RNA sequence: AAAGAGAGUUUGAUCCUGGCUCAGGACGAACGCUGGCGGCGUGCCUAAUACAUGCAAGUCGAACGAACGG
């Protein structure tokens, strides 16, 4: 059983000989608190029916994210077309210190106490994107040692 | 140890670039409506413009020639 959260709905049209037909886009970030969380995209005719569409796209991006003590292991940036997101870790009890559509991928996370800046674009899509290409670049400590061959008090 | 929040606006609809505007904090402040108290501080930012009237620099007879008091 996940959490849903409805980012943006957005109203686009295409025009056609009569006149302009409009279509409705939504984009929703899906996940439990445990450390699992993912995005999707839908489109419909009516509101209602495409958050159904962009919740069953949703749970087929999901991502695992590691953190440690309720907080990231450390700094990352992430990076996708024009939008750019900087995560940082923080002391405990400070609580998440984010932007809009980066809240929803941090909160649902699991993730407690993290603090973020967005140095690109605004469109809350390419926001969810560079958010989660940072997700990626983010390792574990007892990952690393075993790459390195060494062992977690050494490297600490 | 500490450690950074965004939003509106170009288009029929989109993604970038890019300016404008807004949400926060601080004054030796002024103005508008209103107005109980106590403690601690502050009060000519302009004309270094012109100034009534009072007071802000005196003291020593144990350094040297006086007036009340027989
Ligand atoms: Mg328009
Ligand atoms: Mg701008
Ligand atoms: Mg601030
Ligand atoms: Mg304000
Ligand atoms: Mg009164
Ligand atoms: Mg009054
Ligand atoms: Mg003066
Ligand atoms: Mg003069
Ligand atoms: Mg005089
Ligand atoms: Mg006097
Ligand atoms: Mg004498
Ligand atoms: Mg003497």
């Amino acid at each position: 059983d996940l959490e849903e959260r409805v980012v943006t709905i957005n109203r686009v049209a295409k025009v056609v000989k009569g006149g302009r037909r409009f279509r409705f886009t939504a984009l929703v970030v899906v996940g439990d608190k445990n450390g699992h969380v993912g995005f999707g995209t839908g489109k419909a005719q009516e509101v209602p029916d495409a958050i159904r569409k962009a919740v069953e796209d949703a749970k087929k991006n999901m991502v695992f994210v590691p953190t440690v003590d309720t907080t990231i292991p450390h700094t990352v940036v992430g990076h996708f077309g024009g939008g750019e997101i900087l995560l940082k870790p923080a002391s405990a009890g400070s609580g998440v210190t984010a932007g809009g559509p980066v809240r929803a991928v941090l909160e649902l996370a699991g993730v407690a106490d993290v603090s973020s800046k967005s140095l690109g674009s605004n469109t809350p899509i390419n926001m969810v994107r560079a958010t989660i290409d940072g997700i990626k670049q983010l390792k574990n400590a007892e990952d690393v040692a075993k790459l390195r061959g060494k062992t977690v008090e050494e490297l600490l």
